């Protein structure tokens, strides 16, 4: 009757000679119905909600910074980062200040319910990635806001910008023209409130396990 | 090897002094791979499918009426409903005839696969919320239809209207102009059939547990 | 403390006199946190990822061909295929060369993370169904590409075409006009690489169980 572990090593594959187990800070809370697999780093005070799936078995590594949250049904996965010659595929590798990642999720970042960040991708600190939104082959700057159902594919979202709900951004020209987050923007304080809440949820939930 | 309960209390937090466990009608069926947490009310004959996540740990309470269904990977969650003074945040509280809710899902409502209703939100009786659709900060009337991939954010959808597939409705002006459901509309009988089916699935599945 | 099986029979219902258990090739890998229910056929070398839900309890049967993959949070489900007279509802039945299915997923097909194929539907061989995409009441040909967040509802996508990211195709006229996949198209080699990877992941993961 379905006996198993939800935090585990990635399997041996032609691009993964030696398996890795997730490296998770004692202060992070991983829901029992979340799945965390392979070459993953999870930082302090991170909340991982039911049904999230963080799978570092193809592209690796996948890093989630401190005080960030990975909400219900969020998926983190990436395109192959090493070839057949054990050759790093640089096109599928993201570089975040001297360190290489398949997926890099910064500090104080919110991955809201049912969103997905697929590598190669980087999401900078204090950014809110909206409900059902999508990031793939992109670098989202810090202090950004992806409204619900927006997407960034193959682009760089400059620091401090936002993507209106439903908008799919596929070109650098359009990413260059995004609106700026200002004090009066409707999602201007959303991330700070969410981060506050989720740090407190992680602690509350750690006291139930 | 991952030992746990999928129906459980919310954690103690600064806004939740005392934990609550879900209140679920004996005739509802909660799939073993669904997650139901915290201040939740689930009505009679409700079917909750694999991978759904109903989490009342921030905004609360979350109510699902009789004969409604919460399909695979559907997420129900809400913005904080109480502040730091144990102060009710009225902007994040929905009012459904004398009673206050973070998320209110009426009777005979279908939350189709991978949709999401995030509070503050109310969905009126006999409404079909389409596959992958999204409701957030909105009141959807009764006898409505959100086609697949449609969304209602920050609006009121009048009774008897529908939102074409893919359409993101963010303004009251646009919500005011939605088309009416008529006998010949393609989704006119969709909800009644779905409700019929899911009430019967709940009973069938209850006989397997 | 939540004791259960993730691969199981569908329940007895008015349209399902006798329950069926999934028929899964020994070489397929079904993640322990995936759910597979009812009248399902899973072919060889298929990888089913965490949080996927394949549920054949309404419309049936649901078939997934050899060397195909059903990624994280993907949902497969279908509209009722038999009435009250045990009457086959031909409108909700798809025909794939002499055999009838509620959902037919061909060989070497990739159902990428958080996508969904809802029957009646057929997806032809070597097609990539993008992240968060949607197929419902449609026949997607072989060698197609649904980019991330695209959708096909009520149409036939001819062989060798693609749907740009975010595009919702609801009419045969628009499906007739889709662009062709060519050697230089950005997703032209995507499916073959994904299929290669997932066949190898299935084998790797089978060696961990
Ligand atoms: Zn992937
Ligand atoms: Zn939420
Ligand atoms: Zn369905």
């Amino acid at each position: 009757v379905d006996e198993f572990s939800n935090i585990r090593e990635n399997p041996v594959t032609p691009w993964n000679p030696e398996p890795s187990a997730p490296v998770i800070d004692p202060t992070a809370y991983i829901d029992p119905q979340a799945s965390v697999i392979g070459e993953v780093t999870i930082g302090a005070n991170v909340m991982v909600s039911p049904m999230a799936s963080i799978r570092s078995d193809e592209g690796m590594p996948i890093f989630v910074g401190d005080r960030s949250n990975v909400q219900d049904g969020v998926v983190l996965h990436a395109l192959e980062t090493i070839n057949e010659e054990g050759e790093p595929i640089e096109d599928n590798i993201v570089e975040v200040d001297g360190k290489e990642y398949a997926v890099y999720i910064g500090n104080n970042v919110s991955l809201a319910h049912q969103s997905q960040v697929h590598g190669p991708a980087a999401v900078g600190d204090d950014t809110f990635i909206g409900m059902q939104a999508f990031v793939f082959k992109s670098k989202v700057g810090n202090n950004c806001v992806l409204e619900p159902r927006s997407a960034a594919i193959g682009v760089t979202i400059p620091d401090g910008r936002y993507i209106p709900a439903g908008m799919v951004v596929t070109s650098q020209a359009e990413a260059d023209k995004l609106p700026e987050v200002t004090d009066d923007y409707a999602y201007s304080h959303t991330n700070e409130a969410v981060v506050y809440v989720n740090v407190h949820l992680a602690e509350g939930y750690k006291e139930t396990s």
